[PDB]
């Protein structure tokens, strides 16, 4: 909570805002004095009606002006000065939450709904410019002015007046709040009908044929009219409820101001009060109603913004599960890397073990394929090598060392990944290809697009390298996506390379073309390649194939050797998989015959 | 142009509001007088300081209160009274918009983005409560009070003052408006970056793995910060630029009131003005400052809300392309209907013909099947018979009469459709089944749910018949949906019946089970059934099969007769379709093998 103060005392400015806050209200309570004095200083002789105005009193009316203006200006300056404090505290919190969100472990990110975080770390900031704006633009200034106005009234007119001014505020408070909290249970019913009516309109626009296919039209028309009427009947109980707040509020003040003018006019009989003391006590108390209007819709907002600010704080509460230990290693500089699994048992969720006591090696410089049908758990190899997770039993070594003892950032730096479905950031294509290595020369980004065979996309594309792709942009093919991924990892130039089902591009012709550019760019050049696939035909040129079944290692060999091995599972998969490809292609040919006229 | 007056004595409320408006500004301009009188009628002898207060002025201060409060009250009463007129004007436009949109033609609905119509008739309604709230709650009342104050000033103080009041307003307007247009290009740059930072935060959360698989994180953290700093720096240049409006606005009034205190005090030298006329010319002029803060944030709304209201009105401008003619027919009473196509040529987009000079007969009481491979134009038969579109050439008759000559609603009322994809309204199932015929007894809906074999869905559903189905509810299967559709058309009980690809239920077992329920409910019962199908196997019991190819009628006969006819297209299609069914079920068995471990 709070803690805008610690070090970096450039936020001394908070005093200046606080100071400017005082020196704007002081200037306010002083405005009616200049009105009183300017009125009494004109209640005199004037027997010469051609006399000029005493500059001694032309001054008092210049002072009135420059104190009225002084009050607003020193207040508006309080705001913009403190705005530098508010917007800064958010920019600092919004970053620190962002950075910590990405220090969190992957399991966390997959448990948490992303929207509930996008709402949290957005409505969490807006809940801060509502607790400080409440405090500084409203609470303190109206709390001070009440002190000073009731103080001044006490000394210069007696507690007779003070007791009722302060009372007037307290009644205005516990009426405004208690009436406004009574009317939020009205807007919450009002837009409710708006929504009801909204869907009936939308259902009738989406299901336009369906309503046409049946009678209706009239049926849905006054189905609407109903929801439309229930909204009117609710929107009226807003405008009406507003009057009763707006009118009740004026009554509380208007009697306070009417009863005091009276009280004032009795002290004019008793010679205790001048006639300017009437303008004084009226115009003095009236200055307390203006900022009382705002601080009425709040209260609840304060309640809301109090927790939404708390939720946003909890985000940084969440601790980091995958940490590297004391004295972490970087290690080996200029060697090829090998990966090895020692009795690795792992799963997400303790009831379902996925990798069961698996042991194998991914030798250095080789293209090793890890295959298996469903449930094999080849599906989890990368996550473990990349230390997104840690294995329940057994351990995982790179070059004889458990990756746990490695600098979790150093480790991840030497692994490049071409994922099954590549993600597009909402940016330019160029900035997506560049996403692989930030410090890349402009040409590096060009070559790498050429090598990937990505050129024909930028040529087909009107707006070229600067085009916007992404969830909110121009969707490109799976082929062009996977192609971009090849580009990215080419820039990253990692030593260990994963192709995690890189070609489940749901069309045969594209996988075909894709595998070729993969074999051109990633051929045994002292990089250690791991291909995770389920279509065996696409990894048959692998130096080593490790077949998993139900989470355990069943066979290991080369393609021709594995097929020839009697009673192997590899040949069983190969056979099914093959029959499948024949079938689905026999099927596609026949869909064609029935695709066109004859 | 917005029509608050027409042929309904709801316009008395419009008079009352204007009146309540008048008598609210009148009650206001009297507020400074009763203050003046309480000032002058207390500037007297009082040589006796124990005297009671003269009731002749006890009335003068009561008049002050009950004229202050009366001013607000009659103003708040003006609001809630006119809200009834505003809220009625929306409810009327939303309904007529809705009704007319459904007189619109099917192609129209398919070119228009449906959300953008939902936005149109939303931002168009909200664009009325912003042009009506402007006029009645701000523009008119502040212009009347300007006049009355300028009238009063000239009458009781001379045009010297009036010349500065009206000018102060004229200055205040042509400042506020001209200043605010300079600063909206600041808040439009604030949320611009907020949106950029919005995507950077979201992208770093959707693609959390992608950013992890690469270097970055730091790169994406300050890619955020840039937009965060660009927002800070912008929201500050909003807060600053706001103080300058609030201050420039106070300057305009404070000099206006300070110079009037001068001008006021020189008329006190000349013995023309009392000391209470200082409060009068002050407080009366000042009371024009209160609502001027509001009439500033407007103006721009007026421009937006002017066109958003115009775009919404264009919706009723849109002409009805398929209209029924002068003196339309209803006709044939208690006969079965036959449909006949004569030289019908039709397409969407005139250059690309779908149905080409097709003529055939769908005889009455028979089951007629219209089959053909892709491009056949069987896809357009329903749409033409239902008069969603009109054919370019040729005509379509029901019982010898051109369907164009029928009352388009009488026509459609005798056709029931079981479509390929059934839609769900956001309501209960019961209300979705009842949607077929509205005035159906609750029991009819039961029999129809039973006959359709819908019972087991409602038993399986938690909340029974009252369960909420739909896009924002509980989704049901392709099977159950088509099952619902049969229920619907059963309640409608139309004399012509269409099954437009009813059974492309992407599973074998379901097409089968459905096809049975159809054959039990719909067997030649002097209802003429048209089956549009591509699985010929599912219409072999048809009385007539009409085979179309490339938009023209190629063969017509019964099943056995068509297969046996030499060189027929029917046998060809039958053959392709068999092999296809063989393939896709062979493919299903084989995919099963690769779904589970081995």
């Amino acid at each position: 909570y709070i803690w805008p103060k610690g070090n970096n005392k450039v936020r001394i400015r908070v005093l200046i805002a606080l100071g400017l806050l005082i020196s704007a209200k002081i200037l306010n309570v002083q405005v009616p004095f200049f009105f009183k004095q300017t009125i009494d200083s004109m209640n005199i002789a004037w027997d010469d009606p051609t006399v000029a105005l005493p500059a001694a009193i032309g001054l008092t009316i210049l002072c009135y002006g420059v104190a009225r203006f002084g009050s607003v200006l020193f207040g508006e300056l309080r705001n913009a000065v403190f705005a530098k404090v508010a917007q800064n505290a958010i920019r600092t919190v919004s970053l620190q939450t962002f950075q910590h969100l990405m220090k969190l472990d992957l399991g966390w990110h997959l448990s948490r709904q992303t929207g509930g975080l996008t709402r949290a770390m957005d409505r969490g900031t807006k809940g801060i410019s509502q607790v400080l704006t409440a405090m500084v633009f409203h609470i303190i200034p109206i709390s001070f002015e009440i002190s000073v106005v009731c103080g001044i009234l006490t000394y210069q007119f007696g507690a007779s007046f003070a007791a009722i001014t302060f009372s007037t505020m307290l009644l205005y408070s516990i009426f405004t709040i208690k009436t406004t909290a009574w009317r939020t249970h009205f807007r919450r019913d009002a837009n409710k009908a708006d929504n009801k009516a909204a869907s009936v309109a939308l259902d009738s626009l989406i299901n336009f044929e369906a309503v046409k296919y049946f009678n209706n039209e009239k049926y849905l028309a006054d189905k609407y009219n109903g929801s439309l009427m229930n909204y009117r009947d609710s929107q009226i109980k807003v405008s009406q409820s507003l009057a009763f707040l707006n009118s009740g509020q004026n009554l509380i003040f208007t009697t306070a101001l009417t009863a005091m003018m009276y009280m004032g006019c009795t002290g004019v009989i008793g010679g205790n009060l001048t006639v300017g003391d009437l303008v004084l006590i009226n115009q003095l108390v009236f200055q307390l109603s203006v900022p009382l209007n705002f601080l009425g819709s709040v209260y609840r907002d304060l309640k809301q913004s109090l927790i939404d600010m708390e939720t946003l704080f909890k985000l940084r509460k969440n601790e980091v599960k995958i940490k590297n230990a004391e004295r972490p290693l970087m290690l080996p500089e200029n060697v090829p890397y090998d990966i090895t699994f020692e009795n690795v048992t792992f799963g997400y969720h303790p009831d379902r073990k996925i990798l069961k006591n698996a042991s194998f090696t991914i030798p250095a410089g080789w293209k090793t394929a890890i295959v298996g049908s469903s449930g094999s758990g080849k599906s989890t190899i990368l996550k473990l090598v990349f230390r997104f997770y840690d294995p329940e039993s057994g351990r995982i070594l790179i070059n004889g060392r458990d990756i746990k003892e490695y600098d979790i950032d150093a480790l991840r730096k030497v692994i490049g990944v071409v994922p099954q479905d590549t993600p597009l950031f909402n940016d330019t294509i160029w900035e997506n290809v560049k996403f692989g290595r930030i410090d890349a020369t402009d040409e590096e980004v060009i070559t790498v697009v050429e090598k990937a065979q990505l050129a024909p996309l930028i040529k087909k594309l009107p707006q070229g390298f600067d085009t916007i792709v992404g969830e909110r942009g121009l969707m490109i093919s799976g082929g062009e996506k996977q192609r971009l991924a090849i580009a990215r990892v080419l820039l990253k130039n990692a030593r260990i390379m994963f192709f995690d089902e890189a070609t489940s591009a749901l069309d045969t012709h594209t996988e075909q073309a894709l595998l070729r550019t993969i074999r051109d760019n990633f051929t045994s050049g002292s990089r250690t390649s791991v291909y995770i696939a389920h279509r065996l035909r696409t990894i048959a040129d692998a130096d080593k194939i490790i077949v998993l079944d139900n989470g355990r290692v069943r066979e290991e060999g080369k393609h021709l050797e594995l097929l020839a091995m009697p009673g192997s599972l590899y040949r069983e998969l190969w056979t099914i998989q093959e029959d499948l490809d024949h079938l689905e292609n026999e099927l596609k040919d026949q869909q064609e015959l029935w695709s066109h006229p004859q």
